[PDB]
Parts: structure tokens; sequence; C-alpha cells
């Protein structure tokens, strides 16, 4: 049907539209500006790209620029994918991620099994990996695995402001990437 | 709610009130705050569809405000235009340019997907009452052209678009078209 809807959910200012930039363009968000409203922008993506079953899709990343009234539900309709975005350098915007999950997952609390449960795809993205120490480094990257692992969810942290963050071929382009197959999959050829 | 998707096209010249329209249409509210809308924007307006009746049904109908110029070559906006449904077609009636441009962004549009089609007409407080005449022979010819209802209003007005008003029906009669046409 051709038609994917992936939620951009975090904070203001953990960079969800450098992000979203960066993923839609392989460019990076120059003169961002406070994002009013939803944003949408469109990634063209080749699902199961140099197969035989190769098929493009535009994949739709909705960018809701609230916090955590419940006025925002209402963009929370038929959604096929979830990326949760936290800033690094921001411990809070990490923590707000469980109320953001379940603000669509419901539409201060967490349920480990109803993240066992849940099968709407989740993707967890740390920004500004570009101003951590390296001295704290690895602490912030083990806590940002479980994080991971309490959503059951993939794991990504990068610079936004980076283009080789998401370079073709890098390690973060086929995390993307797959990602991106599990949201159409599940959609569809389920 | 329905599950199903309904998405709306809000088109029109930078500047002519499509933020102002959209978030009237949305919040019943008007927007008091507007900034330059940088890429595509999108609010819901939730519709009753066939409203007191046993088969009324709630869609989220998706607004979608692309942005852009119809002078470009860019248009790579075109992905935006897939799978819709329905379109508003926004001028500014201060400004008959953009009335004119409503011609170009609609074979933008159907060269790059009968879809529904409302002609909106914002600033109608700006219209003084000698030229009253003129502009709504003009916007007859949009309607007839686009083979669409028309609304002429004030977005800075809240109750432009307020419930039982006569705007309110003919909008809600074009929601109603969107998903009787798709979804
Ligand atoms: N160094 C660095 N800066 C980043 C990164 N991601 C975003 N930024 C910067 O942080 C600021 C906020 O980014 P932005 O993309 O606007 O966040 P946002 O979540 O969209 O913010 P808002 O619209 O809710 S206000 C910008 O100045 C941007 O350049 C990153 O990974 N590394
Ligand atoms: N008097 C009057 N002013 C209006 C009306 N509609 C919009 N405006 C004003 O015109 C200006 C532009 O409105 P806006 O809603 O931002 O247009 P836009 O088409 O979204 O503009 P852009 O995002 O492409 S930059 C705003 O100052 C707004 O308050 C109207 O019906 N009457
Ligand atoms: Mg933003
Ligand atoms: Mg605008």
């Amino acid at each position: 049907l051709d038609r994917v809807k992936v939620l951009v959910l975090g904070d203001s200012g953990v960079g969800k539209s450098s992000l979203v930039h960066l993923l839609c363009h392989n460019q990076v968000l120059g003169n961002p500006s406070w994002t009013v409203g939803c944003s949408v922008d469109i990634r063209v993506h080749d699902y199961k790209e140099g197969t035989p079953e190769e098929k493009t899709y535009y994949i739709e990343l909705w960018d809701v620029g609230g916090s955590v009234k419940s006025t925002r539900a209402v963009f929370y309709n038929s959604v096929n994918g979830i990326i949760l975005v936290h800033d690094l350098t921001n411990k809070k915007s990490s923590q707000n991620l469980y109320r953001w999950s379940l603000e669509v997952l419901n539409r201060g609390d967490y349920d480990r099994e109803q993240f066992a449960d849940n099968q709407i795809p989740l993707l967890v993205i740390g920004t500004k990996l570009d101003q951590i120490h390296e001295t704290k480094r690895h602490e912030v990257l083990i806590r940002t695995a479980f994080l991971a692992e309490d959503f059951n969810a993939e794991e990504i942290n990068l610079d936004c402001t980076n283009p080789r963050s998401s370079a073709a071929g890098s390690s973060n382009a086929v995390k993307l990437s797959r990602f991106f197959d599990k949201v159409i999959e599940k959609r569809y050829f389920f």
C-alpha cells in the first residue's frame, strides 16, 4: 500500500528535526528553528534493497513538537513505528522516553511486560554523541544500552550534525535500514 | 475513531494564510503567533462522519500544508502528494495573483499524485465594501473552474468557522465528500 507512518518523539531540543532531516536528505539541518506543531518529512526507502524483492516505500516521519496536553493523541493514530529520541547530554530527556512511549502505546510509569508484548517497532536514538567527553562516553553508553533493553528496541547513538552519522554503508545506516524494513514488514508482509 | 487514514492537501502561495486557516479548522481558535512555516506542517481535523446516525464514525483528517512555490524546477515535493483524498486551495482575497497560482498548484498535484476540491479565500475582512462585488465574481469563477465549493472568510475571526455557521456546514459537507469518495 506504500504508506508508512513513523512517529519521531522526544523532549524539545533533543535534535528531532535535525535527525529527521538527516534521515530524509542525508544532509545536516544547518538552520534549525523551534518546531511548531507537527512537522512531517518523507524518506524514500528501498525495502529489501539489492534483492529481487526490492520495492520503494514512502516512509513518513512525523516530528511531533509537544512535551510530556492530551490533544496530541490524535497524531498517534495508525502508527507503524516509533523513533524515540533522547539527548545524550541530558539524562532527563532519556528518562522522559518512558512517558513518550507510553503516551502512544496507551492511546510516570514503566511496565516491562507492556514492552515485551508491544508489536510496534521501536528505535531509540541518542543524539549529541559528539558532545560526550570520552571519559564519560563509556558510562553513558552503558546507561543507554539498558534503556534500549527496557523498550525491547534497537539503539543508535550519533551526531545529527555530522553527515557521516548516517552515510551509506555505515553501521548506523545499516541499522536504520533494518529498522525501516521491520516497520514495513510488520504493517504488510506480516 | 477510524484507523483509516484520510489526507487532505492544503495548497496555496506562501503567506496567503494556510497555517491560520488550518489552525482555525483543527482547533476552532485563531493562530495568534504565526511564523514562516518551514517544511511540511500537518494538523488533524477530527470529523464526525454521518453524525447523529447509527453509522456515525469518527475520522482523523490530516491537513497537509506542504508549502513551496509554483516557481521552481526543486519540485521534489511530489512525493508529498501521494494518496491524496481531498485538496483545499487557499488564496488571499487581497492578492489576485495568489488566486491565479491556484491553477498551477492544482496542475502540479494532478501531475504528481476526481479528488474533492474546496476553494477558500482568506482576508475577507481586508476587502473594502466597494470591491466586495468584484471579489465575489472572481471567486465564483474559481468555484466553477475547480468544480468546488467556495468559502471566503477571515481566519483571524474565531466565529468564521464556528459550529452551525454556514461556513462550517460547507466545510463539514466537504469533509463528508472526502470520506465518501475515499475511506
Ligand atoms: N553537536 C550536536 N548538535 C545537535 C545534534 N542534534 C541536534 N543538535 C543541535 O541542537 C539544537 C536543537 O536541534 P533540533 O533539531 O532543532 O531539536 P528539536 O528536537 O527538533 O527541537 P524542537 O523543534 O522540539 S525545539 C540545534 O541547534 C541543533 O543543531 C547533535 O547530534 N550534535
Ligand atoms: N486580517 C486577516 N489576516 C490574516 C488572515 N489570514 C491570515 N492572516 C494573517 O496573514 C499573515 C500570514 O498568515 P499565515 O497563516 O502565516 O500564512 P501562511 O500561508 O501559512 O504563510 P507561510 O507559512 O507560507 S509563511 C499572518 O499575520 C496572519 O495573521 C485573515 O483572514 N484576515
Ligand atoms: Mg524541531
Ligand atoms: Mg504557514
